[PDB]
C-alpha cells in the first residue's frame, strides 16, 4: 500500500511508494516498535542478491533488460558458480557506494549523496597498503579545510577468516586514558581502544588531544599500528565570538569525521573495511563529544565561567552552556574556513532532500530518532516531519568489533 | 515473538529486560519491513467481541488485587457475562473504573509524567445526563485539579458509548485553551493552533473578545445531543504572567499562560468499554509551553521578537540565535510558574524521574512501554537521560486512544 507522511508544521503530505522495495527487516513487528533500539554467505544466497543489485543498477542507467544487462547477469552467475563469489565492476562499485549513503536512513547529510568520491582499494593486500590508501583518503577529503565526501573500499569478505578491518571506529579520534585517581583524561568513549593501542606498542603522550594511531588489519592477519602524518590531520582550536575566556579552556577538535567501523553491503558482497568521511554538523562535536556525561563533560566548566546558577536544574544552566559551546564550535570552524554545517541548515537541507527523493524516487527512508538533532529539536523542521524507516540495499551496516572475533 | 527483549542505556550501560511486551494487545502500525514510530496517528463492539475483552480486563484487575481465581473473581466474570448477554454491554464497578483509568495512564507510552500514575484522582461522572451536568462536573474537576496552584492529577469519566449515536463528547481538545482568530489579511491573533475550534465556537454563538489570550468556552455534548456552550468561570482559570529573572523587558511582551494542562479529546478504553468523554489533567512540563506553545512557527512564534530584544545576530543561523532565545523563554516560563507557586516541572527533572520510573516498572512489572519520539523533550534532547535510553513501544490496555473530531462525525439535530 502507498503510505503518506505529513509535515505538521507545513501541512505538506508526501506519498511513499519506495518502501515496497525493501526486504531486510527493521526489527519492529505489528505489536512492538523498536525504533529507538540502536541495533535490533553461500552461492545459494548470493546470486539472488547479486541479481537484484545488478537489476537495479541497469535499471538506474535505463538499460534494464539490455544485452549489457543480460550478459552481466550470466557473467555474475558463472562467476559465483565457479568461485563462490563475484567481483563488482568499477561502475557498480561507485553506484553501490553512493546508494548505500543514499539509503542510510540515519544520515541527515544525504542531500550530498551523489557527490561521493569513491576510492577503489580492492587491490590492497597488506596493512601498509591500507595505511597508504587511508592517508590518500584523509589528504583528499581534507582538501585544506574545503572538505569533500569520500569512501575508500578495501577487499570484500571472502571466508570470514581473511577480513580487512580498520580497528579504529573513526580514522581520526582522540585517545582516552583511565586515570589512577578514577576519572578519564582525553576522550572517555575511546578508553578501551586507547588501551588496545598501548597494549600493541603505542607510546601514548598522555595528553588531552592525542590523535590515536591507525590499527589496521589486512586479510585476517594481526593488525598493525601506523601514525597518520600530522600535517594530514586538520584541527580547529575552539574559541568563542564573545567570551574571550573560551580559548583558555584549551579545547580543539579535528576537522574530518570519518567512520571506519561499518560494513558496506553491495549485491550480497560485504566490504568489512570501507572508511567514509564527510564534514561535521556542529552538534556532533558541541552537544555530544563535549557534553555527554560519558564524554568530555565540560558543561559544568563552561557554566562556571558563565557564572550561571547551577544549584537547581530549572535555571536551565546546562541548556545555556550547551548553546554557547555550539556557537563557539561553529564560529571556530567557520573562522578557519573548515567545512561545517549547523543543525538548522542541515535539517533544512534534509527536508529539501526528502522532497527531492519523494519526487524522483517515491520515498526516502529516514530515522527520526537519529535525524532530529540532539539539541533544539522542535525549532528544526525535521522534528515536525513524519518519516518512514525501512531498509533498502546497498547499505551500511554495523558489524562486531574486531577485538571480539580476531584469533591472534 | 521472543520471551525476553533487552533495552540498553547507552550513557549508563544499564540493560533492562522486557517481558511485558508479551501482553501487547493492539497494533503499533509498524511491520517487519517498515517502522512508523514517528507517525503521529498510525458503530460499537458486538457481544462476541466484548466477552473476551471484558474477561481479559477482569482477570487483570483481580490479578492486581491478588484475588485471581477467587470466588469473587469467578462471580464477577459470570455477572459480566450475563450482563453482556442480555444487554450487549456491561457496567464497571467503581473499583474497576478507578483501576482501569489509572492503568490507562500507566500504559500511555507517550507520557513522561507516568511516575505519578497511581495518584490519579478519578471522578465518576457516569450518572451525567445533560451538558449542563457535564459543565458542573468539569468545573469541579478544574477547581479540584488546580488547587490554588498546587496541581493534582485528575480524570472525570462520563458515560461510556452505547450505540455510537449517544456519545458524550467534550468538543474542546483541552479544557483550557486560548482562542485563535484568522484575520482577513492572513495574520492570526491569539493561538494559531485553535483557529478551527474558535470558528466553531463563534458559529455556535460565542461572542469572541478577539484578544491575544481569550479562554475558549467549553463545547459540551451529552447523550449524542447537539453540543452546548458554557463559559468557564474565570476565577477557576489559574494563569501565570511570564516574566524573566534577568530581562526586565520580558514582561513587556505581555505573555501569560494557563496553569492546568487538561486533555479532553481522547477515548478511554477499559475492558472493551469506550469512554469518549474522559478529560484528564496533570501539571505542565516547562517545555510544553516554552518550546512548543511559544516557539513553534505555527504557534505564538515569539522567537524573533525575543531575539530582537536580546539583540542577537539574526542573519546567520550559525549564530544559533534561535537556540539562544529558546533557552531564555524556557527560563522565563519555569521562573514565572515557580514564583507564582504553580506546579511545573523542568525537562531535566521530569526525564530523570521518568528513567527512575521506567527502571522500577521493568523491575516490578516486567516492562514500560515508551515512545522515545514523544518522551525526549523538544529542546536540549541529549543532555537529558531519556535520549540515551532505548525504549520499547507497544500498546497495553486499558489505554487512552485518539478518536475523530466530533464536528466531523456529529449528526446535527
Ligand atoms: C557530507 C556530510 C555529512 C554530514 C553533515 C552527515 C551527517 C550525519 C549525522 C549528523 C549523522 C548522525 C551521527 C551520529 O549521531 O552518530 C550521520 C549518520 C550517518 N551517516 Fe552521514 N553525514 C555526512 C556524510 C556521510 C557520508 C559521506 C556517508 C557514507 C558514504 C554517510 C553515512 C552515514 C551513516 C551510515 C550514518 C549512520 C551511522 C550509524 O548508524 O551509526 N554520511 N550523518
Ligand atoms: C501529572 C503530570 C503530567 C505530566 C508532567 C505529563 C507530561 C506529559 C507530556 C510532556 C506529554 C507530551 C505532551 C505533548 O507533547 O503533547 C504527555 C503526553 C500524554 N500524557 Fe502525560 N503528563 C502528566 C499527566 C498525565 C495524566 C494525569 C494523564 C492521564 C490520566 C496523562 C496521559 C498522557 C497521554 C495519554 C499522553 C499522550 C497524548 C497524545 O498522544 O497526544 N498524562 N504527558
Ligand atoms: C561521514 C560522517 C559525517 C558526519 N558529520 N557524521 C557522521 C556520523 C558518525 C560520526 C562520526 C564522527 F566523527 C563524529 C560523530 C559525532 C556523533 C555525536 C553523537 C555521539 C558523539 N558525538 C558521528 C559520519
Ligand atoms: C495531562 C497532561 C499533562 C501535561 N503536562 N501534558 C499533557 C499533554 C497534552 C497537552 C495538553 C496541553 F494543554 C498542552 C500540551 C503541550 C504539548 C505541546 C504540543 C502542542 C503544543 N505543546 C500538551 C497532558
Ligand atoms: C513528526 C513527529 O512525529 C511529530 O513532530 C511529533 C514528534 N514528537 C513529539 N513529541 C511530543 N512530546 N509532542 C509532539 O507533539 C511531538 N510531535
Ligand atoms: C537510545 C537511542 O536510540 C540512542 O541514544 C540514539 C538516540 N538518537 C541518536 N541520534 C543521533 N544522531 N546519534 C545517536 O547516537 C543517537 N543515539
Ligand atoms: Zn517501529
Amino acid at each position: 500500500r502507498f503510505l503518506k507522511v505529513k509535515n505538521w508544521e507545513t501541512e505538506v503530505v508526501l506519498t511513499d511508494t519506495l518502501h515496497l522495495k525493501s526486504t531486510l527487516e527493521t526489527g519492529c513487528t505489528e505489536y512492538i516498535c523498536m525504533g529507538s533500539i540502536m541495533h535490533p554467505a553461500t552461492k545459494d544466497q548470493l546470486f539472488p542478491l547479486a541479481k537484484e543489485f545488478i537489476d537495479q543498477y541497469y535499471s538506474s542507467i535505463k538499460r534494464f533488460g539490455s544485452k549489457a544487462h543480460m550478459e552481466r547477469l550470466e557473467e555474475v552467475n558463472k562467476e559465483i558458480d565457479t568461485t563462490s563469489t563475484y567481483q563488482l565492476k568499477d561502475t557498480e562499485l561507485i553506484y553501490g557506494a553512493k546508494h548505500a549513503w543514499r539509503n542510510a536512513s540515519r544520515c541527515v547529510g544525504r542531500i550530498q549523496w551523489s557527490k561521493l568520491q569513491v576510492f577503489d582499494a580492492r587491490d590492497c593486500t597488506t596493512a601498509h597498503g591500507m595505511f597508504n590508501y587511508i592517508c590518500n583518503h584523509v589528504k583528499y577529503a581534507t582538501n585544506k579545510g574545503n572538505l569533500r565526501s569520500a569512501i575508500t573500499i578495501f577487499p570484500q569478505r571472502t571466508d570470514g577468516k581473511h577480513d580487512f578491518r580498520v580497528w579504529n571506529s573513526q580514522l581520526i579520534r582522540y585517545a582516552g586514558y583511565k586515570q589512577p585517581d578514577g576519572s578519564t583524561l582525553g576522550d572517555p568513549a575511546n578508553v578501551q581502544f586507547t588501551e588496545i593501542c598501548i597494549q600493541q606498542g603505542w607510546k601514548p603522550p598522555r595528553g588531552r588531544f592525542d590523535v590515536l594511531p591507525l590499527l589496521l588489519q589486512a586479510n585476517g592477519n594481526d593488525p598493525e599500528l601506523f601514525q597518520i602524518p600530522p600535517e594530514l590531520v586538520l584541527e580547529v582550536p575552539i574559541r568563542h565570538p564573545k567570551f574571550e575566556w573560551f580559548k583558555d579552556l584549551g579545547l580543539k577538535w579535528y576537522g574530518l569525521p570519518a567512520v571506519s567501523n561499518m560494513l558496506l553491503e553491495i549485491g550480497g558482497l560485504e566490504f568489512s573495511a570501507c572508511p567514509f568521511s564527510g564534514w561535521y554538523m556542529g552538534t556532533e562535536i558541541g552537544v555530544r563529544d563535549y557534553c555527554d556525561n560519558s564524554r568530555y563533560n565540560i558543561l559544568e566548566e563552561v557554566a562556571k565561567k558563565m557564572n550561571l546558577d547551577m544549584r537547581k536544574t530549572s535555571s536551565l544552566w546546562k541548556d545555556q552552556a550547551l548553546v554557547e559551546i555550539n556557537i563557539a564550535v561553529l564560529y571556530s570552524f567557520q573562522s578557519d574556513k573548515v567545512t561545517i554545517v549547523d543543525h538548522h541548515s542541515a535539517t533544512e537541507s534534509f527536508i529539501k532532500h526528502m522532497e527531492n527523493e519523494y519526487r524522483c524516487r517515491g520515498g526516502c527512508p529516514a530515522d527520526w530518532v537519529w535525524i532530529v538533532p540532539p539539541m533544539s529539536g522542535s525549532i528544526t523542521p525535521v522534528f515536525h516531519q513524519e518519516m518512514l524507516n525501512y531498509r533498502l540495499t546497498p547499505s551500511f551496516e554495523y558489524q562486531p568489533d574486531p577485538w571480539n572475533t580476531h584469533v591472534w
